[PDB]
C-alpha cells in the first residue's frame, strides 16, 4: 500500500510540472 501510495504521489507530481511546463 505504501508503494502505491508512494507512486501515485510522484506521478501526480509529474503531471502537475508538465502541465507548467507545457
Ligand atoms: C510519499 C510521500 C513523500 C514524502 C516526502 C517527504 C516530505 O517532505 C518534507 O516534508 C516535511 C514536512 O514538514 C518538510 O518539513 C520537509 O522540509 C520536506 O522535505
Ligand atoms: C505526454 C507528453 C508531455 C510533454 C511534457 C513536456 C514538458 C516540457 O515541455 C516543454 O517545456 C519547455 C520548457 O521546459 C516549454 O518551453 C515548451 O513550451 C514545453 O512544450
Amino acid at each position: 500500500p505504501l508503494v502505491v501510495a508512494a507512486s501515485i504521489i510522484a506521478i501526480l507530481h509529474l503531471i502537475l510540472w508538465a502541465l507548467d511546463r507545457l
